[PDB]
């Protein structure tokens, strides 16, 4: 897979969902360094805008084989390709708010494709998601084991707020291979994910992410 996915990739989105049954289109394309973990992404609303919800919910969805990892974790996600791989999500956020999200991701043309579906429900419409009050993920790790032949993903996430506060969520990910590929052992991936652009009403956003697999808990 040295040869398929190379040193610098470029991907398409295209994602589809619906928030409190506010139902919208987003399209993007994004570029970055998959063996140094680092990537952008600039996305388009194409059908809702302008969004009535907080975008940060929809950041995480838009990467997991630009994963930076050392040569003894086994990299699961570029293995895969070019066939590629799934993957299916719960958020439950603390005041009751779910996003569950399903995703495809393949190799095409030299880019890679992602397709991904999103279903928020049972925001409260006074909560910080509804109302637009949120300013961006704070760093996060996410805690990684195979499981009955698949790759699964833990982590509790926390939103800064306007006011000063934070708004928790816990996510759950399962990331399956469309082939056997070897599964990795247990260990941590350091996220940062940032909001680097946006328009006024968030119809055009960029985003920033770097990531890294490590043993260590350490910071």
């Amino acid at each position: 897979n040295m040869a398929i996915i190379k040193e610098f990739m470029r991907f398409k989105v295209h994602m589809e969902g619906s928030v409190n049954g506010h139902e919208f289109e987003i399209e993007g394309e994004g570029e970055g360094r998959p063996y140094e973990g680092t990537q952008t992404a600039k996305l388009k609303v194409t059908k809702g805008g302008p969004l009535p919800f907080a975008w940060d919910i929809l950041s995480p969805q838009f990467s997991k084989a630009y994963v930076k990892h050392p040569a003894d974790i086994p990299d699961y996600l570029k293995l895969s390709f070019p066939e590629g791989f799934k993957w299916e999500r719960v958020m439950n956020f603390e005041d009751g708010g779910v996003v569950t999200v399903t995703q495809d991701s393949s190799l095409q043309d030299g880019e890679f494709i992602y397709k991904v579906k999103l279903r928020g429900t049972n925001f409260p419409s006074d909560g910080p998601v509804m109302q637009k009050k949120t300013m961006g993920w704070v760093a996060s790790s996410e805690r990684m084991y195979p499981e009955d032949g698949a790759l699964k993903g833990e982590s509790k996430q926390r939103l800064k707020l306007k006011d000063g506060g934070h708004y928790d969520a816990e996510f759950w990910t399962t990331y399956k291979a469309k082939k056997p590929v070897q599964l990795p052992g247990a260990y941590n991936v350091n996220i940062k994910l940032d909001i680097t652009s946006h328009n006024e009403d968030y119809t055009i956003v960029e985003q920033y992410e770097r990531a890294e697999g490590r043993h260590s808990t350490g910071g």
